[PDB]
């Protein structure tokens, strides 16, 4: 019927509730095509791992954040596979997006899909990547006051854990202090950053183009952590980037069909089944 | 728009020039959609990624294609699995028999839509084909029956090594038939023992088609031929044969790439699919 949801990469085993200044970076839009998908099997720390790197021009026109099963997915606490959501949205390239609660399925953190707020952070502060109507690519942390600005408002936005790069500099350490909570253990979260597994990320490059990353693997066995990931991205010319859901949620859909190897297993156990995720990251051409 | 052709797995570095029973499975008496299964399983203590496929009604769901459409081998053409599969609107497709990289010729007996497109030329290798009545053939055959008007072939291709016979491994028995005396004795045995990405084709007792794919790299990542054949046998394949592998190892699903090619691009950093000869296609009315 679906996945067994075994390969879990959880930043917080204890669900966070709804009860150092924090600012964000914005990159103006250079004036300007199809995406550029690149498959690879490269070595990190002596381990070969497979993944994908994507590039798109006109993020304001080719980028979109989708809800599980179409508009209103988060409002109904819905969960759908990247293929189902991508096939319905006719996305050239698609992969899983923000985090969620597996059992309930609601979308956690700020989320903007086509100028519509679908989820709110609720006082919590994590890494977020969004685009404003003027065409500026934003990354980092924003307050709900800035999120709600009606002058050059966000058109597409999602949130993830850790801010991977800021202005061409690694920003993991700066996120470890900001995005870590003290009520939960400090080593359950630090593992989420250091443990090896399949994960995804999103960012942009010096030329003003959107970037999407995906790496296959397994929790503790195969894949990469967040440290190894950022360096490869810097080698690829990304300015700002944030991490996204990974583990069994790591899914890369190309032309509406699965192109990655999910980490989770099927009920039959032998085979790997894609996970039903909340929001999806979509790239297309009108 | 082409591969760098770095990951080479050659059964014979020295090209052979132009100078025996088979098994057949009758059609059991009765059509579900194909079953594509992603996996990361352990072979000799190392995990490798791949796909395993199965289709019923091979007489109705199986097809052998030429690179870029009909006449591909006749024109010594080379095309990517995606290119050939997209034109045929195949749900599941992967590279097939071997070919000459320099010229582009298709090696071994090949039947695409009931027409012989290439001949073995006196050489004897493992072959998998289907006859119009529904009989599934595997092993070695003489040209008299191949072109015979008795249950003529509708789909046929050739590859190196016969992996399984009647639910039993036939590699040892195949090495004796498929061993050459002109080539060195260690290049071919390595071809069987070396670990890398390869593909295979076979069938089950119920009369269903099977297709296999395993990602990897020559000698670095993947599996050899010994580990590969058994995984299918544990899954209920009766007969199976090996197919082209290495940089040609490609799995295309619904017309799009779903595997990780071993070859590199001219840019070097990225991996590019290789342009192959014949392709195996699976679709539904
Ligand atoms: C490859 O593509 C097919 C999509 O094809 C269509 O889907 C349906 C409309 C059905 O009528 C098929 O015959 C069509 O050709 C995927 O198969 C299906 O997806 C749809 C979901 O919208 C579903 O209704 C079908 O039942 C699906 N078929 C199966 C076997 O599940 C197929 O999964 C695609 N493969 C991948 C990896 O995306
Ligand atoms: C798949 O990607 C290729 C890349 O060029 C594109 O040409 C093709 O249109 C895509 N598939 C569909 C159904 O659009
Ligand atoms: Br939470
Ligand atoms: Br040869
Ligand atoms: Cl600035
Ligand atoms: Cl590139
Ligand atoms: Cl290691
Ligand atoms: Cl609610
Ligand atoms: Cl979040
Ligand atoms: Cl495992
Ligand atoms: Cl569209
Ligand atoms: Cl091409
Ligand atoms: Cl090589
Ligand atoms: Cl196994
Ligand atoms: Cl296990
Ligand atoms: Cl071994
Ligand atoms: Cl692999
Ligand atoms: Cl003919």
């Amino acid at each position: 019927g679906a996945s067994r949801d075994d390969d879990l990469l959880v930043p917080y085993p204890r669900a966070r509730l709804r009860p150092g200044s924090l600012k964000h970076e914005n990159w103006p839009p250079p004036p300007a095509g199809p995406p550029a998908v690149r498959t690879f099997v490269s070595h990190f720390g002596g381990r070969a791992v497979s993944g994908h790197l994507t590039r798109a021009a006109a993020p304001l026109r080719t980028f979109s954040v989708l809800e599980p099963g179409g508009p209103g997915g988060c409002s109904q606490k819905r969960r759908a596979t990247v293929e189902e959501t991508a096939q319905a949205a006719a996305c050239r390239i698609a992969q899983n997006g923000g985090f969620f609660r597996m059992n309930t399925g609601e979308c956690l953190g700020n989320v903007v899909s086509d100028g519509r707020r679908v989820s709110s952070s609720g006082g919590l502060q994590n890494a977020q990547f969004g685009i404003r109507r003027d065409g500026t690519l934003v990354t980092g942390y924003l307050s709900e006051e800035e999120v709600l600005d009606t002058e050059n408002p966000f058109v597409q936005l999602l949130s993830g854990v850790v801010w991977l790069i800021r202005n061409g500099s690694i920003y993991i350490n700066e996120s470890q202090a900001t995005e870590c909570d003290e009520t939960q253990e400090t080593g359950s979260f630090s593992k989420f950053v250091n443990v090896m597994s399949a994960r995804t990320a999103i960012g942009h490059d010096r030329d003003g183009q959107l970037v999407l990353f995906h790496a296959d693997g397994q929790t503790e066995q195969r894949g990469i952590n967040l440290w190894e990931m950022a360096e490869f991205l810097l080698r690829q010319g990304v300015v700002n980037a944030i991490n996204l859901d990974g583990g069994g949620s790591a899914t890369f859909v190309l032309n509406g069909t699965l192109a990655s190897y999910p980490s989770d297993h099927c009920q039959d156990n032998m085979w790997r089944c894609p996970r039903r995720v909340s929001t999806v990251v979509c790239v297309h051409e009108p």
